[PDB]
């Protein structure tokens, strides 16, 4: 058959969903690094929020926090993809919730160098309950470390489209995270010496497995 060739032609529409959140991870850090000031910034990223599609649901920027008035501490502007409307939501705010810049995803990009990208391991959204992984990444304004931007990849989302996508290719695709958990298994068996094609998109980021479909 032409296995390795249907496995490219199906890593290539796995990525799209990674360009798609890099994409816009970079409006993000535009905004961040922009003079725009905070209603401003809610209006862009609404906007933004508004217009992406594919498997984001959510995200937003996250200053370094001011650890004072307490309302005054924690002023993330995170955004949720619900009718088909965008919320914004304050539920990180309230310092006595514990803030957010000890998350998992603030802290891989802190003070990082600009263009780097973090991906964090699987986990449901404690506020929107949306089950997700984020890709985070650092910006910067006046030289100083400002804060971290986030966009959050539905795992349903991805799943659908990726096993919609294998099996239209006839393919059967085990794709996992730099952290070995399996983010879609589709159609993925091995017996009887059936080839498996390899394809890594990273040292750190994800991997395939793929055998052809019977
Ligand atoms: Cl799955």
């Amino acid at each position: 058959n032409n296995l390795a060739l249907r496995a490219e032609l199906l890593a290539t529409q796995i990525r799209e969903p990674l360009n798609n959140s890099i994409g816009v991870l970079q409006s993000l850090t535009s905004i961040g690094k922009s003079a725009a000031d905070k209603e401003e910034q809610e209006r862009m990223l609404r906007s933004l929020f508004s217009v992406v599609g594919g498997v984001i649901i959510s995200g937003g920027l996250w200053p370094e926090p001011n650890l004072t008035d307490p309302s005054l501490r924690y002023d993330s502007l995170f955004f949720n993809k619900a009718d088909g409307q965008v919320d914004q939501l304050s539920s990180w705010n309230n310092p006595k919730a514990g803030g957010y810049d000890r998350e998992s995803w603030y802290l891989a990009a802190e003070r990082e160098a600009e263009g780097l990208y973090f991906w964090s391991p699987v986990y449901v959204d404690p506020y929107t309950r949306v089950e997700m992984i984020t890709v985070s990444t650092p910006y910067y304004r006046n030289g100083q470390f400002a804060g971290v931007a986030t966009v959050d990849l539905s795992l349903e989302s991805l799943i659908q489209f990726v096993a919609a996508t294998a099996e239209q290719y006839n393919l059967g695709v085990n794709l996992k995270d730099a952290f070995g958990v399996e983010v879609v298994s589709h159609n993925f068996r091995t017996y009887d010496n059936a080839l498996v094609s390899y394809y890594s998109f990273g040292e750190f980021n994800w991997q395939i497995e793929v055998v052809n479909a019977n």
